[PDB]
Protein backbone atom coordinates (compact mmCIF):
# COMPACT_ATOMS: atom_id res chain seq x y z
CA UNK A 1 0.00 0.00 0.00
CA UNK A 2 1.07 3.51 -1.11
CA UNK A 3 0.45 6.32 1.51
CA UNK A 4 -1.86 9.51 1.19
CA UNK A 5 -1.43 12.43 3.92
CA UNK A 6 -4.55 14.08 4.97
CA UNK A 7 -5.77 16.34 7.49
CA UNK A 8 -8.05 18.97 9.28
CA UNK A 9 -7.47 22.52 9.19
CA UNK A 10 -8.38 24.40 12.42
CA UNK A 11 -8.11 26.80 14.90
CA UNK A 12 -8.09 25.91 17.26
CA UNK A 13 -8.06 22.10 16.15
CA UNK A 14 -7.09 20.26 18.92
CA UNK A 15 -11.09 19.19 20.26
CA UNK A 16 -11.27 17.58 16.83
CA UNK A 17 -12.47 13.93 17.06
CA UNK A 18 -11.97 13.48 13.05
CA UNK A 19 -8.39 12.11 13.31
CA UNK A 20 -9.65 9.47 15.17
CA UNK A 21 -12.42 8.52 12.63
CA UNK A 22 -10.90 9.31 9.59
CA UNK A 23 -7.61 6.78 10.50
CA UNK A 24 -10.10 4.24 11.74
CA UNK A 25 -11.41 4.29 8.53
CA UNK A 26 -8.22 4.47 6.75
CA UNK A 27 -7.07 1.47 8.20
CA UNK A 28 -10.07 -0.52 7.90
CA UNK A 29 -10.26 0.60 4.14
CA UNK A 30 -6.76 0.18 2.97
CA UNK A 31 -7.12 -3.24 1.03
CA UNK A 32 -10.19 -1.62 -0.78
CA UNK A 33 -8.40 1.38 -1.21
CA UNK A 34 -5.43 -0.18 -2.31
CA UNK A 35 -3.54 2.49 -0.03
CA UNK A 36 -2.78 3.66 3.19
CA UNK A 37 -4.40 7.21 3.94
CA UNK A 38 -2.92 9.00 7.26
CA UNK A 39 -4.79 11.64 8.45
CA UNK A 40 -3.18 14.18 11.05
CA UNK A 41 -4.58 17.23 13.27
CA UNK A 42 -3.16 20.99 11.44
CA UNK A 43 -3.34 23.83 13.64
CA UNK A 44 -3.15 26.62 10.81
CA UNK A 45 -2.03 30.17 11.90
CA UNK A 46 -4.54 32.73 10.47
CA UNK A 47 -1.97 34.65 8.04
CA UNK A 48 -1.48 31.13 6.31
CA UNK A 49 -3.15 30.50 3.14
CA UNK A 50 -5.12 27.00 2.87
CA UNK A 51 -3.77 25.89 -0.50
CA UNK A 52 0.12 26.76 -0.42
CA UNK A 53 0.00 24.91 3.02
CA UNK A 54 -2.28 21.66 1.13
CA UNK A 55 -0.07 22.05 -1.17
CA UNK A 56 3.30 22.69 0.59
CA UNK A 57 2.06 19.58 2.80
CA UNK A 58 1.61 17.61 0.03
CA UNK A 59 -1.88 16.29 1.07
CA UNK A 60 -4.16 13.96 -1.10
CA UNK A 61 -6.83 15.81 0.89
CA UNK A 62 -8.47 17.76 4.14
CA UNK A 63 -10.98 18.72 6.10
CA UNK A 64 -11.85 22.49 6.95
CA UNK A 65 -13.30 23.77 10.55
CA UNK A 66 -13.55 27.01 11.97
CA UNK A 67 -12.76 29.62 11.05
CA UNK A 68 -11.66 28.60 7.69
CA UNK A 69 -14.62 27.42 5.87
CA UNK A 70 -15.44 30.50 3.24
CA UNK A 71 -11.70 30.84 2.85
CA UNK A 72 -11.63 27.15 1.88
CA UNK A 73 -14.28 28.15 -0.92
CA UNK A 74 -12.34 31.12 -2.30
CA UNK A 75 -8.71 29.19 -3.18
CA UNK A 76 -10.02 26.21 -4.57
CA UNK A 77 -9.66 25.93 -7.85
CA UNK A 78 -12.56 23.96 -8.49
CA UNK A 79 -15.71 24.08 -6.70
CA UNK A 80 -18.62 20.76 -6.60
CA UNK A 81 -21.62 19.87 -5.19
CA UNK A 82 -24.02 21.50 -2.97
CA UNK A 83 -20.49 23.43 -1.80
CA UNK A 84 -21.59 25.81 -4.73
CA UNK A 85 -24.95 27.12 -2.78
CA UNK A 86 -23.15 27.45 0.64
CA UNK A 87 -20.52 29.90 -0.45
CA UNK A 88 -18.48 27.39 1.89
CA UNK A 89 -16.11 24.77 1.81
CA UNK A 90 -15.28 21.99 4.48
CA UNK A 91 -13.74 19.23 2.03
CA UNK A 92 -10.73 19.30 0.04
CA UNK A 93 -9.67 16.62 -2.70
CA UNK A 94 -6.67 16.93 -4.84
CA UNK A 95 -7.98 15.84 -8.64
CA UNK A 96 -5.74 15.62 -11.32
CA UNK A 97 -3.58 17.79 -9.50
CA UNK A 98 -6.87 20.42 -8.84
CA UNK A 99 -8.06 21.48 -5.42
CA UNK A 100 -11.26 21.14 -5.60
CA UNK A 101 -13.87 21.98 -2.41
CA UNK A 102 -16.55 19.74 -1.17
CA UNK A 103 -19.54 20.62 1.39
CA UNK A 104 -20.38 17.88 3.65
CA UNK A 105 -21.92 20.21 6.48
CA UNK A 106 -24.98 20.25 4.76
CA UNK A 107 -25.86 16.98 4.29
CA UNK A 108 -24.29 15.44 7.58
CA UNK A 109 -26.33 17.86 9.50
CA UNK A 110 -29.02 17.26 8.01
CA UNK A 111 -28.85 13.50 7.83
CA UNK A 112 -28.48 14.05 11.73
CA UNK A 113 -32.04 15.39 12.50
CA UNK A 114 -34.04 12.37 14.44
CA UNK A 115 -41.28 17.06 10.99
CA UNK A 116 -39.76 20.29 11.53
CA UNK A 117 -41.33 23.26 10.01
CA UNK A 118 -39.09 26.54 10.81
CA UNK A 119 -35.62 27.11 11.97
CA UNK A 120 -33.61 29.93 13.57
CA UNK A 121 -29.49 29.99 12.89
CA UNK A 122 -27.65 31.88 15.30
CA UNK A 123 -24.45 33.11 13.62
CA UNK A 124 -22.91 33.66 10.23
CA UNK A 125 -19.87 31.39 9.45
CA UNK A 126 -19.59 28.74 7.27
CA UNK A 127 -21.48 26.41 9.26
CA UNK A 128 -24.33 28.56 9.31
CA UNK A 129 -24.36 29.43 5.64
CA UNK A 130 -24.31 25.70 4.61
CA UNK A 131 -27.10 24.65 7.54
CA UNK A 132 -29.51 27.90 5.91
CA UNK A 133 -28.76 26.35 2.30
CA UNK A 134 -29.52 22.91 3.52
CA UNK A 135 -32.68 23.47 5.25
CA UNK A 136 -34.10 26.05 2.55
CA UNK A 137 -33.72 23.37 0.01
CA UNK A 138 -36.15 21.11 2.30
CA UNK A 139 -38.66 24.28 2.79
CA UNK A 140 -38.63 24.71 6.15
CA UNK A 141 -38.80 28.27 6.78
CA UNK A 142 -35.23 29.76 7.70
CA UNK A 143 -34.90 33.11 9.68
CA UNK A 144 -31.19 33.84 10.49
CA UNK A 145 -29.65 35.77 13.98
CA UNK A 146 -26.28 38.01 13.68
CA UNK A 147 -24.71 40.11 15.46
CA UNK A 148 -23.71 42.02 12.11
CA UNK A 149 -24.33 42.89 8.14
CA UNK A 150 -21.32 40.44 7.60
CA UNK A 151 -22.83 37.84 5.18
CA UNK A 152 -26.92 39.25 5.23
CA UNK A 153 -26.23 39.11 1.57
CA UNK A 154 -25.95 35.65 0.99
CA UNK A 155 -28.75 34.72 3.42
CA UNK A 156 -30.67 37.26 1.93
CA UNK A 157 -29.95 35.45 -1.81
CA UNK A 158 -31.37 32.08 -0.12
CA UNK A 159 -34.42 34.07 1.08
CA UNK A 160 -34.01 33.31 4.76
CA UNK A 161 -34.94 35.95 7.28
CA UNK A 162 -32.45 38.07 8.73
CA UNK A 163 -32.12 39.49 11.98
CA UNK A 164 -29.98 41.25 14.55
CA UNK A 165 -32.44 41.91 16.85
CA UNK A 166 -34.02 38.08 18.52
CA UNK A 167 -37.33 38.11 16.04
CA UNK A 168 -40.18 37.56 18.60
CA UNK A 169 -41.58 34.40 16.86
CA UNK A 170 -41.65 30.74 17.79
CA UNK A 171 -39.19 28.16 15.98
CA UNK A 172 -39.00 24.40 15.84
CA UNK A 173 -35.11 24.28 15.18
CA UNK A 174 -32.96 26.85 17.51
CA UNK A 175 -29.34 26.35 16.29
CA UNK A 176 -26.25 27.73 17.48
CA UNK A 177 -24.07 27.66 14.75
CA UNK A 178 -22.20 30.65 16.60
CA UNK A 179 -18.27 29.95 18.26
CA UNK A 180 -20.14 30.59 21.50
CA UNK A 181 -19.21 26.96 22.71
CA UNK A 182 -15.72 27.14 21.85
CA UNK A 183 -15.55 30.32 24.51
CA UNK A 184 -18.25 28.58 26.83
CA UNK A 185 -20.92 30.97 26.67
CA UNK A 186 -24.51 31.45 25.46
CA UNK A 187 -25.13 33.13 22.14
CA UNK A 188 -27.71 34.89 23.48
CA UNK A 189 -29.28 36.56 26.45
CA UNK A 190 -30.48 33.44 28.97
CA UNK A 191 -34.08 35.83 28.98
CA UNK A 192 -34.25 35.23 24.92
CA UNK A 193 -33.27 31.76 24.69
CA UNK A 194 -35.08 30.97 27.74
CA UNK A 195 -37.90 32.20 25.42
CA UNK A 196 -37.33 30.39 22.21
CA UNK A 197 -36.80 26.92 24.60
CA UNK A 198 -39.90 26.55 26.03
CA UNK A 199 -41.99 27.13 22.56
CA UNK A 200 -39.29 24.88 20.29
CA UNK A 201 -39.29 21.38 19.20
CA UNK A 202 -35.31 21.34 19.38
CA UNK A 203 -32.27 22.72 20.60
CA UNK A 204 -29.18 21.98 18.45
CA UNK A 205 -25.57 22.76 19.00
CA UNK A 206 -23.06 22.36 16.37
CA UNK A 207 -20.50 21.77 19.50
CA UNK A 208 -19.70 17.85 20.34
CA UNK A 209 -19.34 16.83 23.36
CA UNK A 210 -19.78 18.51 26.23
CA UNK A 211 -22.98 19.92 28.02
CA UNK A 212 -22.63 23.68 25.98
CA UNK A 213 -24.24 26.69 27.93
CA UNK A 214 -26.72 26.50 24.67
CA UNK A 215 -27.47 23.00 26.17
CA UNK A 216 -27.63 23.13 29.08
CA UNK A 217 -30.27 25.77 29.43
CA UNK A 218 -32.25 23.85 27.56
CA UNK A 219 -31.70 21.03 29.40
CA UNK A 220 -32.97 22.76 32.56
CA UNK A 221 -36.08 24.32 30.73
CA UNK A 222 -36.83 20.23 29.80
CA UNK A 223 -36.31 21.21 25.70
CA UNK A 224 -35.43 18.41 23.56
CA UNK A 225 -31.58 18.91 22.86
CA UNK A 226 -28.81 17.56 20.94
CA UNK A 227 -25.18 18.10 20.48
CA UNK A 228 -23.35 17.91 16.77
CA UNK A 229 -21.52 14.61 17.47
CA UNK A 230 -23.93 12.48 14.98
CA UNK A 231 -23.78 15.43 12.38
CA UNK A 232 -19.52 14.96 13.10
CA UNK A 233 -20.09 11.50 12.21
CA UNK A 234 -22.52 12.05 9.00
CA UNK A 235 -20.06 14.74 7.91
CA UNK A 236 -17.05 12.53 7.74
CA UNK A 237 -18.70 10.00 6.85
CA UNK A 238 -19.48 12.12 3.34
CA UNK A 239 -15.96 13.43 3.55
CA UNK A 240 -14.44 10.33 3.37
CA UNK A 241 -16.64 9.06 0.56
CA UNK A 242 -14.61 11.79 -1.47
CA UNK A 243 -11.51 10.97 0.13
CA UNK A 244 -11.82 7.57 -1.39
CA UNK A 245 -12.83 9.28 -4.39
CA UNK A 246 -16.69 7.72 -3.90
CA UNK A 247 -15.11 4.07 -4.33
CA UNK A 248 -16.30 3.60 -0.30
CA UNK A 249 -20.03 5.13 0.18
CA UNK A 250 -20.71 7.35 3.17
CA UNK A 251 -22.70 4.51 4.87
CA UNK A 252 -19.92 2.34 5.01
CA UNK A 253 -17.57 4.71 6.28
CA UNK A 254 -20.02 6.03 8.72
CA UNK A 255 -20.48 2.71 10.27
CA UNK A 256 -17.51 2.06 10.66
CA UNK A 257 -16.83 5.81 12.36
CA UNK A 258 -20.06 5.78 14.78
CA UNK A 259 -18.81 2.47 16.12
CA UNK A 260 -15.57 3.62 16.97
CA UNK A 261 -16.40 7.20 18.68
Amino acid sequence: MKLKSFGVFGNPIKHSKSPLIHNACFLTFQKELRFLGHYHPILLPLESHIKSEFLHLGLSGANVTLPFKERAFQVCDKIKGIALECGAVNTLVLENDELVGYNTDALGFYLSLKNYQNALILGAGGSAKALACELKKQGLQVSVLNRSSRGLDFFQRLGCDCFMEPPKSAFDLIINATSASLHNELPLNKEVLKGYFKEGKLAYDLAYGFLTPFLSLAKELKTPFQDGKDMLIYKAALSFEKFSASQIPYSKAFEVMRSVF
